[PDB]
């Protein structure tokens, strides 16, 4: 078949078998070597080079011969598996970048790969690394003009993805490198809202510390609402110590926090629902509209309103909860 033998030598390849590889290669011609090497091979779904699987498997041995001695294209694209998932408009480096191998990394950038080569996606190498979280990449990639701003399909910033993925360092280093913590997603978004509701409090931090602008999302939604809907106490304490929200935006968030405690199936604290609820209730000579009670559902009640009315349910472990699913219906739908 020809083609039959284009098959070992993939195998070789992936299993970084060297040895296996180079006395495959050798001995054949040139018309022989660009095709064995060119050939595009679908192990299961999979379509990839040679090349590309031993970068995914990080058989560095195997990927500097075929650079140097047999001279192979570094563009050379694919489609490889991740975690079950196959990404397209792959090259050898955006595998060995995810797949934090370093040394192919530096390897593949050595013999003139190109740092910003885009997916399908338009997942850079460094996104991928920065997706993964391995710092060394992230570091070398960038050093080597990695575009640190070229985005997702849906303009998810390398920053973001990393603020997501809770990559404290690979965040601070991104900032370091003056990393835009503004840039917004499709959604919406910025890096402050997928930390918030990650929880990340470090990384929160330090967008904060970078002048994190307190957006508000395609759901409308600042960072510190979405962290009291994510639950995330410890993070919604911390971007409250910024005044920035009105009064208004405070207590919204405070009840809002209150009322996931009890609609949050995880993490469940009645007791933390009657606290961020009684904190809520603010008094000055100025107050704060509720809603009708449903046709049925949350047993026919009506929300506190006196911080007096509140009070008397600090003891009903039954009538606090269907007070956090009222609050959580008016400051949602
Ligand atoms: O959702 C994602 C994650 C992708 C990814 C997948 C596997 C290993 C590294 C990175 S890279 C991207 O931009 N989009």
């Amino acid at each position: 078949h020809m083609e039959g033998l284009a098959g070992y030598v993939y195998k070789a390849a992936s299993e970084g078998k060297v040895l296996t590889l180079a006395a495959l290669l050798l001995n054949r011609s040139e018309s022989d070597i660009r095709y064995l090497l060119g050939y595009v091979s679908q192990q299961g779904g999979q379509r990839s080079t040679p090349l590309i699987i031993a970068a995914r498997n990080g058989h560095a041995k195997v990927v500097r011969l075929l650079l140097e001695h047999y001279r192979v294209q570094t563009q050379q694209t694919g489609t490889v598996r991740f975690d079950g998932y196959v990404i397209d408009g792959a090259t050898a480096l955006w595998c060995a970048a995810g797949a934090g191998h370093f040394e192919v990394v530096k390897l593949l950038v050595s013999h003139g790969a190109n740092v910003n080569h885009t997916t399908v996606t338009n997942s850079t190498p460094l996104r991928a690394a920065c997706f993964d979280g391995r710092l060394d990449i992230v570091k070398y990639l960038v050093e080597n003009n990695a575009n640190i701003s070229i985005a997702n399909k849906y303009d998810n910033t390398c920053l973001m993805i990393a603020a997501y993925k809770g990559h404290t360092d690979v965040v601070r280093y991104l900032l370091e490198q003056r990393a835009d913590p503004n840039a917004k997603a499709h959604c919406g978004a910025t890096a402050l809202h997928f930390a918030a509701e990650a929880g990340h409090i470090d990384i929160v931090k330090e967008l904060i510390k970078w002048r994190a602008a307190i957006v508000v999302n395609g759901h409308g939604m600042t960072p510190l609402k979405v962290a009291a809907e994510s639950c995330k106490a410890d993070v919604v304490e911390l971007l409250l110590s910024h005044a920035d929200c009105d009064r208004r935006s405070r207590i919204e968030a405070l009840e809002l926090l209150g009322a996931s405690f009890a609609n949050d199936r995880e993490n469940y604290d009645i007791i933390k629902t009657y606290h961020y609820l009684y904190l809520a209730m603010l008094e000055r000579f100025q107050d704060g509209k509720e809603v009708l009670p449903p046709i049925h559902a949350y047993g026919n009640r009506t929300e506190c309103r006196n911080p007096q009315e509140l009070e008397s349910i600090r003891q009903d472990r039954d009538a606090l909860h269907m007070e956090g699913l009222i609050v959580r219906e008016r400051i949602l739908g």
